[PDB]
RNA sequence: GUGCCCAUCGUUGGCACGCGUGCA
């Protein structure tokens, strides 16, 4: 209803007058050097609190007295700091000495919380409070009364007030907000951290610690965290059932036939178990992350030592323990200041704005208006100890285009264009008035010999509720991220009722950014690179590089062979049909594998990485597509360089500084590429948000307010999803997209963001699933018989296998395969046979009989999901048996179902 | 003002965006 948000334009300061610039710099340095004084002083006041002083409202959600008090006078400050004097050993008795308090679990687990002893350490804040009292020559009773009074006005402890009220009751304000900002933020973060840990520490079994260490022996059999997704929590039971069945088939072969042939028996037993676990991970890997075969075979090798239901407990115990032991506490560190400036209660100072800029340009020999901004900032000069309002220059061209241009009429190539383009507006008479208002909270920070002013501003929303329309999007890396907008109560072709209202499918399509080019119109979100029509030299250089390397060893069958200059994937990656970005991704994966094997000779693997990233004309850094597999290219590049460092020095662990010292250029390259990927993921977030909000505006001007149906992880205390799908979702910070989209929702009037978990959003048939009854129809892959392969027939016939389908997806694909047989009359006896050419011929005959020409068969890695209505807007009415379904696009139907998931609640009939 | 896209880097190339606490 009332949610204001900030917006800054990251302006740039210019040195215009050395004397005044240095005066402002001296004032800023004065305030910056005075800020640590207030930081230490407020630490001193905070540490002085004692029990019986919080005996007021006591309005905390679940924070006990012990935790609040300990955290408020126990903190982890940098090692090189005055408050030193305590060690992490005697913490319990130290707390006991203060007010005779018993350290309970609530406070103990805070105490029993690890920190980074390399740079931080615990500080007393109580003997330091006594030191402050002594240095102030004030009685302990007086200081205690003063701090109690301050806490009464919420001026110390948890959730302090703003510097305005503080200083009013207690130039000082701005340096104060750069001092107690950490004292206010880190305290709350730590208290919530301890709450979460206690809520996730007691829940740990505490009885399987023996089995936990037993399984942890796997690592001692770089270190990474173990999680339940490494086993397939609910399916390893069936895996061991099958392995037990095999063992019974091996007990007879072991007790009997003990001659010189049981060596082959044990070899085939090992092969059978390894291949069974591999098939187990692959089949479950089609819906989740494939468990590491190495871990599974290791644990099976210790099957006897662990019971059937003890492996699950051990792995979950390890997950909980190793996420608890890597989640650290928040150290209250010296905050760097920023010194915001505002026109309401901060240090008085103002951007002048356009009408006044025109006034001051007319009084001088300025043509009509200058390309820079002038800000009047109140600098308190020290030499002349007084405040003067001095004018300084900002150069934010974007700001000029946005709000800093008047309505007269209604290396520098790029930048100059923006002003000239904006200059043309002065003579085209198009730009509307901006209604300055002068409500900008300009921020001025001093790092070195420069400044980074921003000109922040506050924008209100007044969010609406009557969402006449809804919108959803996929935000996945499968392929073709997409969106779909659905109306609520329309009356037309689509009057499809869900429970009590006709949700009409308005539109649905892939969301791709438009980036016009001299001769084409590419899409950053899905370009996938060029089709290698002109990029022959780049791939040819890659071929020349990889021609001189013999081969590598795989792990599918524990053996591989080569003679000389054997290839790995060129025959299936050097095709002009393949996209450039995918080619680079595959090449980077191949190099990652090569270094994984060829580790000793890493000295020769630096020029190539440079070429793919810096030196190559079509380098990864230069040319890339802001495509879902594009982030895959950068992730594989990061992993490639990390593994290159880890396999060049092949043993204490090697840190970032070791990488610096070993090779300076490579480490700088990894940092540059990480920055590239960080700002590029920011770019994808903002661009997808911009398109979604623009299409939301389209709907708003068409019909009305539109929701977006995003995905949330925290702030709901549900977390019904496991860490498995949580990680499978949060990749490439998908939430960030949603996050960005809600931040922009804070300004684009009429929009509104609501997030819904990713559950029940995989194969649901839109508008019929959970409308009358659960449907959960499967996906397929429309295609002609002329381009089938072994995989398609293998997959469809595998769907026909009748067993205990633990995963509902397998059962639903079984039902889909039965429906496919009914539609085609495949004669399962003959359909489940070999010679896929026979199946293709039968499909061709069926298509010749029917009027249709392209066949339609179920599959997993396939698009063209079947819907019962017109969704894709290009769907054809294909009859399955007698159902006259619509062959829409799988991605669009996924966009449809990920939307409206909880519309029955997000859009109640209130 | 930072950035993103490009066989070629401009046709006056196209386009986007909040800077700073914890998010995998």
């Amino acid at each position: 209803n009332a949610s204001e948000t900030r917006k800054a334009y990251t302006t740039k300061m210019i040195p215009r007058s050395h004397d005044r610039m240095k005066l402002l710099g001296n004032f800023m340095d004065y305030l910056m050097d005075g800020t640590p004084i207030f930081f230490e002083l407020w630490n001193q006041f905070g540490g002085g609190i004692d029990r019986d002083i919080i005996s007021g409202t006591a309005n905390k959600d679940k924070i006990s007295d012990d935790l609040l008090l300990a955290v408020n006078w126990f903190k982890v400050m940098p090692i090189n700091s005055k408050p030193q004097g305590v060690s992490p050993s005697n913490l319990a008795n130290l707390f006991q000495q203060y007010s005779g308090s018993e350290p309970d679990i609530q406070a103990q687990e805070y105490f029993a919380s690890n920190f980074d002893t390399e740079k931080h350490q615990w500080k007393d804040m109580r003997v330091e409070y006594e030191r402050l009292l002594a240095e102030l020559q004030l009685s302990r009773s007086d200081m205690h009364h003063d701090l109690k009074l301050m806490y009464k006005e919420k001026c110390i402890g948890l959730s302090l007030s703003t510097a305005h009220y503080i200083t009013s009751v207690m130039s000082y304000s701005a340096m104060l907000e750069n001092a107690l900002s950490p004292i206010k933020g880190m305290t709350t973060k730590n208290c919530k951290f301890v709450l979460k840990q206690i809520d996730a520490k007691n829940d740990i079994k505490y009885e399987n610690e023996p089995f936990g260490k037993i399984v942890e022996g796997f690592f001692d059999s770089v270190k990474w965290v173990l999680h339940p997704h490494h086993i397939g929590e609910s399916n390893i039971k069936t895996l061991w059932e099958d392995l037990n069945a095999i063992h019974s088939k091996y007990e007879e072969d072991i007790a009997s036939l003990s001659e010189d042939k049981k060596e082959k028996r044990i070899k085939v037993y090992q092969g059978d178990v390894c291949q069974t676990i591999n098939t187990y991970c692959e089949e479950v890997g089609k819906e989740a992350k494939t468990p590491l075969v190495q871990l599974l075979r290791y644990l099976y090798s210790r099957k006897d030592d662990i019971a059937v239901d003890k492996i699950i407990d051990g792995i979950t115990f390890l997950s909980k323990k190793h996420k608890v032991e890597k989640q650290k506490i928040n150290p209250v560190i010296q905050k760097y200041p920023s010194f915001n400036f505002g026109n309401n209660s901060k240090l008085l100072g103002k951007i002048i704005s356009p009408k006044d800029k025109l006034k001051h340009n007319l009084k001088c020999n300025r043509n009509q208006v200058d390309n820079y901004i002038w800000i009047e900032i109140k600098v308190l000069n020290t030499k002349t100890m007084r405040w003067e309002k001095h004018h300084y220059a900002l150069s934010s061209t974007r700001f000029l285009e946005e709000v800093y241009y008047p309505a007269t009429s209604e290396g520098l190539r790029k930048v100059k264009k923006r002003q000239m383009r904006l200059e043309a507006a002065r003579q085209q008479n198009l730009l509307p008035r901006y209604t300055w208002g002068k409500d900008f909270n300009i921020n001025i920070c001093k790092r070195g010999n420069n400044f980074e002013v921003t000109l922040a501003t506050k924008v209100k929303k007044k969010k609406e509720k009557n969402y006449k329309v809804v919108l959803g999007y996929d935000a996945n890396i499968v392929r073709k991220n997409t969106y779909a907008a659905i109306e609520a109560h329309a009356n037309g072709d689509g009057v499809i009722d869900y429970n009590d209202l006709p949700v009409k499918p308005i539109e649905s399509g892939f969301v791709t950014v438009e980036s016009q080019v001299r001769d084409k119109s590419y899409d950053q979100l899905s370009y996938n690179g060029v089709k290698l029509l002109y990029c022959k030299p780049h791939v040819e250089s890659r071929r020349s590089f990889l021609e001189k390397y013999r081969n590598g060893t795989m792990k599918d069958n524990r053996g591989n062979n080569i003679q000389i200059d054997f290839m790995k994937d060129f025959e299936a990656i050097a095709d002009d049909e393949t996209s450039l970005y995918y080619f680079n991704m595959k090449y980077c994966k191949l190099l990652q594998s090569s270094i994984r094997n060829h580790s000793s000779q890493a000295k020769e693997y630096r020029e190539e990485i440079f070429e793919l990233l810096r030196d190559g004309k079509l380098s990864v850094l230069k040319l890339s597509s802001l495509s879902n597999l594009s982030f895959v290219m950068f992730k594989v590049a990061k992993s490639l360089i990390g593994t290159y460092f880890g396999h060049l020095l092949k043993a204490p662990p090697i840190t970032d500084e070791d990488k610096q010292k070993a090779d300076p250029e490579m480490f700088a390259l990894r940092l540059a590429l990480e920055e590239k990927r960080l700002n590029k993921v920011k770019s994808k977030k903002e661009v997808i948000a911009n398109k979604i909000v623009a299409k939301a505006l389209e709907l708003r001007d068409k019909y009305g307010p539109v929701l977006i149906k995003g995905e949330n992880i925290s702030d709901t205390t549900k977390k019904g999803k496991k860490s498995s799908t949580n990680s499978f979702l949060m990749d490439w910070l998908a939430r960030g997209v949603a996050n960005k989209v809600k931040e922009m929702v804070m300004m684009h009037q009429g929009l509104e963001f609501v997030e819904v978990n990713p559950n029940f959003t995989s194969h649901q048939d839109p508008f019929v699933h959970k409308n009358p009854e659960n449907t959960f129809r499967a996906r397929y892959s429309r295609c002609t018989p002329s381009e089938l392969t072994e995989k398609n027939r293998k997959e469809i016939l595998s769907f026909l296998s009748d067993k205990p389908s633990k995963r509902p997806t397998n059962a639903y694909y079984n039902e889909g395969a039965m429906a496919f047989l009914a539609t085609y009359g495949l004669k399962k006896n003959d359909v489940l046979g070999v010679s896929l050419e026979k199946f293709k011929q039968i499909m061709a005959n069926i298509l010749h009989q029917r009027s249709e020409d392209q066949l339609l068969f179920p599959s997993r890695g396939g698009m063209f999901y079947l819907a019962t209505y017109k969704l894709d807007a290009d769907a054809t009415s294909v009859n399955w048996n007698g159902k006259q379904f619509w062959v829409c696009n799988a991605d669009l139907v996924a966009a449809y179902n990920v939307g409206l998931v909880d519309i029955q609640k997000d859009f109640k009939k209130k």
